[PDB]
């Protein structure tokens, strides 16, 4: 009823790999990806300035402060979420090219954003990950769609949010770490569509490194666990994005494969990242079935039989499709993790 | 709610096209498109004849026919819409790559299609476009999703699809003859999932030249102007399918892009696909508002104002996209007729 049948695809005729999927041995990896990333996003964001400049040339003073910006501190900044997206509306305004959040509304290129972002380099330390900074270009993609908390909604979010942080480091430190690398922004969402008792978390790579993640499960708010679990799931998108834009995985993104996770077929893209995130939520509910609470223990040991089945099915479906010689080292490295936690 | 956001394009930074959209001036360029992807299908049929003997040498007797057939014959048969799926699965199949239906089950390499296939060389050609032929390489992309009408309900829609072709063919002869060529086979389905009153048709490139039409509906049959609604959308599908495979018309299908038909952002090939169908369908609604029965004046002047009103929103929309000349070009044909109609 829904399909996806014009493809265009009726056509059908330099890192290490296995260590950058565990964060004790990614760290090195990351710093890599991240680098030739900036490398790229430093000269689009160069080319973002120059195209403010000849709209209003008034803006030479805003424009100015970035110049003598150290550039560490540039390259950071170039890589931001909101940043990112604010480049790409820029850039794609400049070639006559518009971009649409989900809603389908227009995502105007906003030349006074440059103020707000000059001002931010003015206060360059704050917290590691920042836990639902008030930012317009982090909004954007989703328009009317999706609300965003805030106030006392948020408050107590901040506080879930760091005990999920906590029990993310108490399992793995390096993990953490990785996460405040490639996943600096955290998000608090809700979906008004959605169930009341569903958790809902979702990542967009138009803004790479905000986590978008729900707080309120109706009136209610989650606990430490399911919002690690939403943290976790996020942020391998946000780490496989890293990877696919420098390294491609995916030699032909057809024919599409079925997923165990959806009910139509998916690209073989798709399922990929569902297998690199689901192999990580199967390590984090695998700690929590044995070092975890007697409370916990319960949810951990049907979230390990629930995820290990999913994947156990995905992988051989994944295996027989256009992998590159990168995407098809990914999937065994993710198999075999599979397989030594069964 | 829905979403797709992990699409790997974050990376945003001849034949005469007029004459190929309308009817009466594309015979010489869909001939042309024609023989170009022939010499692709004869090649890839050829290597498929080959696995097929390394499985099962001992179907060199029919492996034989095919290969001493005549090339007119060869050549009208490699591009039938179930002979490229068959071709494509197995070519698929000897790479390791598996082919799944929209209901996520696994399509089979059948070596022994190849016996009826031959059967159908021996046998008289009957009429032009195969009405409701018992295929089931035309009912495979499928699987159990949509149902296959046969017996009684395929007796009634073989006569009202004659009333629409005959409809088609006094309004501009020259579509019918195009329907012939690039749109052969016309399937009765029926999607159990969709509501009674819905007009349900659909087209996919993995079984090119076949058109998917529903003519029950609900406790009613379909009329010859809906049916004949149903054939055009879906050979316009068809048409820009063939056009396509050799002359691409989108250079980045990113970013996402709103359509009036849809709720949610569909890529700009799809919105391309869709502005194409409607103009037809503008057309065709503009003649039997113009030179109808007094009966189907009211339904057709309510079709026209639809569809325009649509149209008028889509094409701005496609305009400021990654198109290449040859689809700026579309854009701008299509533009044209939607605009010369008051």
């Amino acid at each position: 009823m829904g399909s996806s049948h014009h493809h265009h695809h009726h056509s059908s005729g330099f890192i290490d790999i296995a260590a950058f999927e565990s964060p004790l041995t990614s760290s090195a990896s990351i710093q890599q990806l991240l680098e030739h990333w900036a490398a790229d996003a430093r000269k689009e964001f160069e080319k973002a300035l120059m195209a403010v400049l000849e709209k209003e040339p008034g803006k030479r003073d805003i424009i100015n402060q970035f110049q003598t910006c150290p550039p560490e501190i540039l390259n950071k900044l170039v890589l931001r979420p909101s940043v990112v997206l604010w480049t790409t509306v820029m850039l794609q305004a400049s070639n006559g090219i518009t971009i649409h959040s989900i809603d389908g509304e227009l995502i105007a290129p906003d030349i006074n954003y440059l103020e707000e972002l000059a001002e931010s380099l003015k206060s360059p330390n704050e917290g590691v990950p920042y836990i639902n900074r008030d930012d317009l270009w982090l909004r954007l993609p989703f328009g009317q769609r999706i609300l965003f908390e805030s106030d006392e909604v948020g408050n107590i979010g901040t506080t879930i949010v760091h005990e999920s942080l906590k029990l993310i480091e108490s399992w793995r430190p390096a993990l953490l770490s990785e996460i405040i690398t490639i996943s600096p922004e955290i998000q608090f969402i809700k979906d008004p569509t959605a169930h009341p008792d569903k958790v809902v978390s979702f990542s967009d790579n138009s803004v790479p490194g905000a986590l978008y993640v729900s707080i309120r499960q109706g009136s209610r708010y989650i606990d430490q666990y399911d919002l690690a679990d939403s943290l976790i799931h996020e942020h391998r998108h946000q780490k496989l994005y890293l990877l696919q834009r420098s390294i491609p995985l995916i030699e032909i993104d057809a024919p599409l494969v079925p997923s165990p996770w959806r009910e139509d077929l998916r690209p073989p893209s798709g399922l990929l990242h569902a297998i690199f995130v689901f192999t990580h939520l199967l390590e984090f509910w695998a700690y929590l079935s044995r070092e975890g609470q007697d409370q916990i223990k319960v949810r951990a040991k049907n979230q390990v039989e629930t995820i290990r089945t999913r994947l156990l099915v995905a992988i051989p479906t994944l295996k027989r499709t256009h992998l590159t010689t990168a995407g098809r080292e990914m999937v065994e490295q993710l198999e075999e993790l599979t397989t030594n936690m069964g």
